[PDB]
DNA sequence: GTAGATCATGGAATATATCTACGCGTAGAT
């Protein structure tokens, strides 16, 4: 996740230093749960990301 | 001689989305 989704999803930050960090801080395990599977703003970027990064 | 018993004597207005306070589960750091 750290290593290809994060710096496409999070624009702005130092990808290396991204590479040492816990999953929270672009997943959003506050609310995680498996309605991460639902239609929630995170899920809409994480499958754009996906999409684009297998075509 | 008298008192009691006997006999005579008689026409025609409901459900629902929204705002707000609270405990809190988990995230983050080390």
């Amino acid at each position: 996740v750290m290593g290809e989704i994060a710096p496409l999803i999070l624009k702005d930050e130092d990808k290396s230093e991204l590479l040492s960090k816990n999953l929270s801080h672009l997943l959003g395990n506050s609310d995680a749960k498996p309605a991460i599977n639902g239609m929630r703003e995170m899920t809409e970027k994480l499958v754009t990301v996906l999409e684009e990064l297998t075509m």
